[PDB]
């Protein structure tokens, strides 16, 4: 199965240029946690801000044009991507915009990172529609001395 694995702030806001407008260590620790040894689907634009491969993972790249690191193994189309993963139980869809935007259809599952924080940003999430989804988890954390904001994490299977 696919899965879409994001991070929302408040307006199913995802980013302001090329970033997060937040800095929260505990989620990325659950990111990883999340991802692990599992194919990731990313963008030319997403891996842009990565900058390296991911460790413990098979490093999908989408890009129209041509590869640009060895390390990486890139893609031209959805089908392509796909493709590159294989034989896999999961495959972790890690963003950004347009590529959340194509996958969410195929998507079965989402692990979600709601932040309690309202700020502007120019990428939103596709717009899931409730009916569809069934949550089965949630987990709350308040703010801390690193993770400026409360947020909470979510799993929610395509019912
Ligand atoms: N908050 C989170 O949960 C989370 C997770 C990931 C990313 N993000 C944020 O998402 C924002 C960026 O996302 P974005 O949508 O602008 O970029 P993106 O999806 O990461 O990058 C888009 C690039 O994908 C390529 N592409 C997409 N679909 C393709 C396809 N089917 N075939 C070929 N190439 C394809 C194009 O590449 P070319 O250059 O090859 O034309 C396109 O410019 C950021 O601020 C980032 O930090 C947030
Ligand atoms: C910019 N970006 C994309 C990113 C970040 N947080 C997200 N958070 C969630 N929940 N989902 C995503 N798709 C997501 N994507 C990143 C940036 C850094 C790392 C990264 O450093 N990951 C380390 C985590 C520890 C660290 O940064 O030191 C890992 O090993 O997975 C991952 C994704």
């Amino acid at each position: 199965m696919i899965s879409l694995i994001a991070a929302l702030a408040v307006d199913r806001v995802i980013g302001m240029e090329n970033a997060m407008p937040w800095n929260l260590p505990a989620d990325l620790a659950w990111f990883k946690r999340n991802t692990l040894d599992k194919p990731v689907i990313m963008g030319r634009h997403t891996w842009e801000s990565i900058g390296r491969p991911l460790p413990g993972r098979k490093n999908i790249i989408l890009s129209s044009q041509p590869g640009t690191d060895d390390r990486v193994t890139w893609v031209k189309s959805v089908d392509e991507a796909i493709a590159a993963c294989g034989d896999v139980p999961e495959i972790m869809v890690i963003g950004g915009g347009r590529v959340y935007e194509q996958f969410l259809p195929k998507a079965q599952k989402l692990y979600l990172t709601h932040i309690d924080a309202e700020v502007e940003g120019d990428t939103h999430f596709p717009d899931y529609e409730p009916d569809d989804w069934e949550s089965v988890f949630s987990e709350f954390h308040d703010a801390d001395a690193q993770n400026s904001h409360s947020y909470c994490f979510e799993i929610l299977e395509r019912r």
